[PDB]
């Protein structure tokens, strides 16, 4: 009854067992019964939370149209079709036809691949109902129900721990710390229960049970648990907008201040002149409809699902397009340390003998791969007996088992079963019967087990050890040195301790070993060192992005020490370094942590909060901030931050949700090939644009220059109708999807005030639309100057624009290198409709038929290459100042 008020786990871990047993009014030793739980659930309902609802394809439809160029694009074809303009209005509508189908094709298939990427099994949960314990699905659970967890078990809801012996559970999915936490039935002190970490007597929904029987109440079930308090901040947080939309958003301002800056013109110029106001305002109208270019988002939206496609061929799915190029224009990386900094998996690295051999042990993971190095030597099998004697005693005193490349057990323990299978003697536990078992408990802080051979078993008894090295050592009395067995002395033990110390400063845990007939008269073997090292690949990506002007920081939930050792291993610490706590991120407000954040690079106990918090705090600066997680507090960090990068394996859901790119085999190199292609298209858009604008430009003032004076129009429909085609057409199309530079990946991240329009670009456009039209208005001079019109001004014209046009494109091909720097050839598609363009050029000017439909005339050899020689100032003019711009760079 009472509907069964949901108890926090703060209020839980404060309340004792008796009291939250009789609150929930839920039986520990019978259980609950069906009826109960059905009404229970009928109310709270199943222990599941929307993630990722999808809407009707429709209203993905409906958010891909919605772009303020889209509706500038619109605005145009409206403004067309009262003037009567079909063929704009139809190329308007094309054009964003196709801008929208293919944004959604490409939304859809990332869609389908992160669904089908993402497999998720129907978890099981261990409860007791009416007294007699039967397995049910996660989802079935209600609070009250009591839940018993075992060794490997996951935890499906969060649970108040009234049985508990030996329990460990892992809980770096949650709170990010590598050793596991243990679990007291004792209720918390209000004080010390601040933290998530402290709360030993509250089960976390989502975490590894690794040892020890646990006995349980739900508190808490679905979106009421702490991994539903995460997903109502990850769903009450906007993502700020992209530098990609913001410059879009700006160029698009700026294209309708220029329009309306020319109409304004036109305006004043027919009222000086002393022209009728209607025709002028029609015209000014038309030259309007001409401005405002449709090709840029078919450009933009091309480049961009190209750029998809190869990211999606290089293992890495994209959710959106200003995503990539967020990605690509990238400042700071922030990275998780537990999961994708490291690889959440504890492996032996050093080995050292009681004979004083050092070695080391290569290879990640939970698997065979990785090989023992003793002096420069592959050791296999029974080659060294000093290391195998220690790799036998820690792998038959083992009660870890890895299946599948899963551990189910200890982490310490899974690391010397997957160093023994590096060896070659994975099957050594089989070879021996364990008869007398010492568990390893918290008090003895050692485990001692004693076993026989199965095919010797005349032979004596053995024991082995393992635990600290305090407690072993006080059982060891000999030692072992080049197969001879010598008395442990004081010095040897002064010898062992150095080394432990010093295997403990580089961040290694230490663990002792040691075998021999009873307890007490054990010999010692050596001791190991165990870390969780990084994941492989990763130091050279991270000395790359900080050689690169990128700076890396650290922020997770685990200890100073291991996130020091991480980082310093890394190369992201140093002896002058600072780290800074949770406690201190909360204490100052704006100032003081604008000031110490940026200095700082390690973060420690950081609270999900405190991860949006300095991810706002380094947002503040106007730098763009990239994390990658994948946590809980990782989600809620890439939910805060403008891009976002998860694991796809390691990862979990809610983190998958709120990233925006998915890695599937947890590279890094993928993200700077990302970086890299997110430069060459912004390189691409910047060309394109400063073509576009250059052409667009000279074309409209040539039109507004022929109809002001006398002659009205003096080209025929059919000469138009090639020229658009030819700007804003196949050349266009070539000019966006040229392809990456080698020089322009390697260069500083993009500034947030930088823009696209900037002055160089602006002046250049200027010099060619000024020499274009100065190279027209000099052929149409003379042509006006013979004062005949005969066809031939006609055909004279449209080859000198043709022309031009082809020249501008081909200076516009590189903004930063020469001509003769990037290859003749580069793009076959642009060398096509190149030869294209010209061969119907020549059959439109030389073919009687089409001569006739284009109304031209014959021209001769010696006119043609006067054209080429005349329409070449442009490029001309460019290189010149392309070489200019490259003296003076390095000089
Ligand atoms: F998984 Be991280 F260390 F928060
Ligand atoms: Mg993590």
């Amino acid at each position: 009854e009472t509907m069964i008020p949901v108890l926090t786990s703060k209020k839980a871990s404060e309340l004792p067992v008796s009291e939250v047993a009789s609150i929930l009014q839920a039986d520990l030793q019978n259980g609950l019964n069906k009826c109960e739980v059905s009404h229970r659930r009928a109310f709270h309902g199943w222990n599941e939370f929307d993630i990722s609802e999808d809407e009707p394809l429709w209203k993905k439809y409906i958010s891909q149209f919605k772009n303020p160029l889209i509706m500038l694009l619109l605005a145009s074809a409206v403004i067309s079709v009262l003037m009567h303009q079909f063929d704009d209005a139809v190329s308007i509508t094309v054009a964003i036809l196709i801008v929208v189908t293919v944004a959604f094709v490409q939304e859809y298939r990332s869609e389908k691949s992160l669904e089908e990427l993402s497999k998720l099994v129907p978890p099981e949960c261990h409860c007791v109902r009416e007294g007699k314990l039967e397995h049910t699905l996660a989802r079935d659970l209600v609070p009250g129900d009591t839940v018993c967890l075992s060794v490997g078990d996951r935890v499906p809801a969060d649970l108040r721990l009234f049985e508990a012996v030996d329990l460990s559970i892992d809980e770096s999915s949650l709170t990010g710390e590598t050793t596991p936490c243990s679990k007291v039935t004792a209720p918390q002190p209000a004080a010390t229960n601040g933290d998530l970490a402290s709360r030993s007597n509250i089960a976390f929904m989502g975490t590894l049970v690794r040892c020890g029987k646990a006995k349980g109440v739900v508190i808490g079930t679905g979106e009421n648990s702490e991994f539903g308090e995460v997903f109502k901040m990850m769903q009450a947080e906007e993502a700020p907008k992209t530098p990609l939309q913001k410059s879009m958003d700006l160029l698009g301002k700026q294209l309708s201040f220029y329009s309306f800056g020319i109409i304004g013109i036109i305006m004043l110029v027919g009222w000086l002149l002393g022209k009728d106001i209607l025709e002028m305002f029609t015209i000014s109208v038309s030259l309007a409809v001409a401005a405002i270019p449709e090709g840029l988002p078919i450009v933009v939206t091309v480049t961009l699902a190209l750029g998809v496609m190869r990211m999606v061929k290089k293992r890495a799915i994209v959710k959106k397009l200003p995503i990539v190029e967020t990605l690509g224009c990238c400042n700071v990386i922030c990275s998780d340390k537990t999961g994708t900094l490291t690889k959440n998996e504890m492996t032996v690295t050093h080995i050292f003998t009681s004979d004083g051999l050092h070695a080391e042990v290569t290879g990640v993971g939970y698997n065979q791969f990785g090989e023992v190095i003793v002096d420069g030597d592959v050791v296999h099998g029974f080659y060294n007996p000093a290391v195998s004697r220690i790799v036998e005693a820690g792998c038959v005193c083992n009660d870890a088992v890895i299946r599948n490349n899963t551990l189910m057990g200890k982490p310490t323990e899974g690391a010397l079963i997957a160093l023994a299978m590096k060896m070659g003697l994975d099957g050594l536990q089989q070879d021996y019967i364990r008869k007398a078992e010492y568990p390893f408990s918290s008090e003895q802080k050692w485990m001692a087990v004693k076993c026989v051979h199965r095919t010797q078993q005349d032979r004596p008894e053995i024991c082995f050890m393992k635990g600290a090295y305090e407690q072993v050592i006080k059982y060891c009395t000999t030692y072992q040195s080049k197969g001879q067995t010598l008395t442990l002395t004081q010095q040897q033990r002064d010898v062992y301790q150095q080394e432990k110390a010093r295997m403990g400063s580089a961040g290694l845990r230490v663990l002792a070993l040691a075998s021999g007939p009873e307890l007490g008269q054990l010999t010692f073997l050596g001791l190991v060192g165990i870390i969780d090292p990084p994941r492989t690949g990763v130091k050279e990506a991270v000395t790359t992005l900080i050689a690169s002007g990128v700076s890396i920081k650290m922020i997770t939930g685990d200890s100073q020490e291991t996130a020091v050792a991480i980082a310093s291993r890394l190369g992201l610490y140093s002896k002058t370094s600072q780290s800074v706590s949770g406690e201190e991120i909360d204490a100052m407000d704006v100032q003081q942590l604008s000031q110490i954040v940026p200095k700082v690079a390690v973060f420690y106990r950081a609270s999900p909060r405190h991860k949006m918090k300095i991810i706002k705090s380094l947002q503040k600066n106007g730098s763009v901030v990239a994390m990658t997680g994948d946590g809980v507090n990782d989600a809620v960090a890439l939910k805060a931050a403008d891009i976002g990068v998860a694991m796809g394996q390691t990862g979990t859901d809610v983190c998958k949700e709120a990233a925006d790119m998915i890695l599937v085999d947890d590279d890094f190199q993928t993200i700077m090939s990302a970086i890299e292609e997110g430069k060459g298209i912004y390189n691409n858009i910047k060309n394109f644009v400063r073509f576009q604008l250059s052409t667009s430009i000279a074309a409209l003032t040539l039109i507004s220059l022929a109809t002001l004076m006398n002659f009205p129009n003096p080209l025929n429909a059919m000469q138009i109708l090639w020229i658009n085609i030819i700007m804003d057409g196949p050349p266009a199309q070539s000019l966006g999807v040229e392809p990456v530079d080698k020089d322009v990946i390697r260069k500083p991240p993009r500034n947030w005030k930088d823009s696209i329009l900037t002055k160089n670009l602006i002046l250049k456009i200027l010099v060619s639309s000024i020499i274009i039209v100065c190279g027209t208005l000099f052929v149409f001079w003379r042509e006006l100057r013979d004062n005949v019109i005969t066809p031939r001004d006609t055909t004279m014209t449209f080859t000198c624009f043709v022309f031009f046009d082809m020249f501008n494109a081909l200076s516009s091909r590189s903004q930063t290198k020469s001509v003769f720097e990037i290859g003749l050839c580069s793009n076959r598609m642009f060398c096509y409709a190149v030869l294209g363009s010209i061969m119907g050029q020549l059959l439109v000017i030389y073919f009687p038929p089409l001569q006739k439909v284009f109304q031209t005339e014959s021209l001769s050899i010696l006119d043609l290459l006067f054209l080429l020689g005349l329409t070449s100032s442009v490029c001309i003019v460019a290189e010149i100042i392309k070489k200019v711009e490259r003296s003076r760079e390095k000089i």
